[PDB]
């Protein structure tokens, strides 16, 4: 890892321009703010934000594997605190589930890649001992060839006081304070559901507002909710991959499936 001078992260950011990036500005995002800078030859990702910070260099240091994004470097000069990490061109699964800012939808296809690719990288996260506890679309990111890369490790872990988390992703034990990697497995399979719906987890001007109560509501069919912004679809592969998550979102954690299987069975499932 590099350690930026935080007057080169000012410089390549244009002082930070939390504009977003069509209005002329840098701003890429926000969770702290994830900038666009230019160092060098290479575009990067600056996020400017202490404990979530030593949090996500020990996560990284450690855990390196292509479904992971990988951070550059970092500036820690006093009160800012940046993380540089290797640029995203197709941003998050969020954005390109909602086609944001008009980026063509993703085919069935290409959505099995992301939900594989997503799968390995929580695989590798629970095989080196590690909780992300904040598996969610908009922390899936996308790169040039549309590869899955797991992001934001600052919550990440080796019962709670400090509750945390995306509420619409999180699962009953883990919204009352339960720190377990069957809790990323509940996650995932809302991930699962806005990669065949293309709805987001959470719509207020929705009936049902939460995606995960759709499960319910067709346990009473998954064809009324499949993404209709995608011509390559079948049946079969979409009735699979509902399957896997239909098993990632059993209430009772213990009845869940490990990553292992859910790798499996997505393997399986092309
Ligand atoms: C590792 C992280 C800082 O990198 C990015 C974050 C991105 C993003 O972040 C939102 C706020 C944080 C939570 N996720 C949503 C949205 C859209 N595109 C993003 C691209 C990158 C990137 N490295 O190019």
């Amino acid at each position: 890892f590099h350690s930026f001078s935080f007057y080169e992260l000012k410089n390549v950011t244009n002082n930070f321009d939390e504009r977003p990036i069509s209005v002329g500005g840098n701003k890429m995002g926000e969770g702290g703010v994830v900038y666009k800078g230019y160092v060098n030859n290479t575009t990067v990702a600056v996020k400017k934000l202490k404990q979530q910070f030593d949090q996500e260099i020990k996560v990284m240091a450690k855990c390196q594997h292509e479904n992971l994004v990988e951070l550059l470097g970092f500036s820690s000069d006093g009160d800012d605190l940046c993380l540089v990490y290797v640029y995203m061109p197709n941003g998050s699964l969020l954005d390109r589930l909602s086609c944001l800012d008009g980026t063509p939808p993703l085919s069935w296809h290409m959505r099995c890649k992301i939900a594989q690719g997503a799968a390995n990288g929580i695989n590798f996260l629970h095989e080196n001992h590690h909780i992300h506890r904040d598996i969610k679309s908009a922390n899936i990111l996308l790169d040039e060839a549309f590869t899955a890369k797991i992001s934001d490790f600052g919550l990440a872990r080796a019962m709670t006081s400090r509750i945390v988390g995306t509420t619409a992703y999180m699962a009953p034990e883990a919204l009352r304070g339960e720190i377990t990697p069957k809790s990323d497995i509940y996650s995932f399979g809302v991930v699962l559901l806005e990669i065949i719906t293309g709805l987001p987890a959470v719509d207020e001007h929705r009936e049902p507002q939460l995606l995960l109560d759709i499960k319910e509501e067709i346990e009473d069919t998954i064809e009324d909710y499949i993404d209709k912004k995608m011509n390559d679809a079948d049946s079969t592969s979409v009735e699979a991959m509902y399957s896997v998550a239909s098993q990632c979102l059993h209430e009772k954690k213990n009845k869940r499936p490990d990553i292992k299987k859910v790798q499996q069975l997505l393997q399986e499932m092309t």
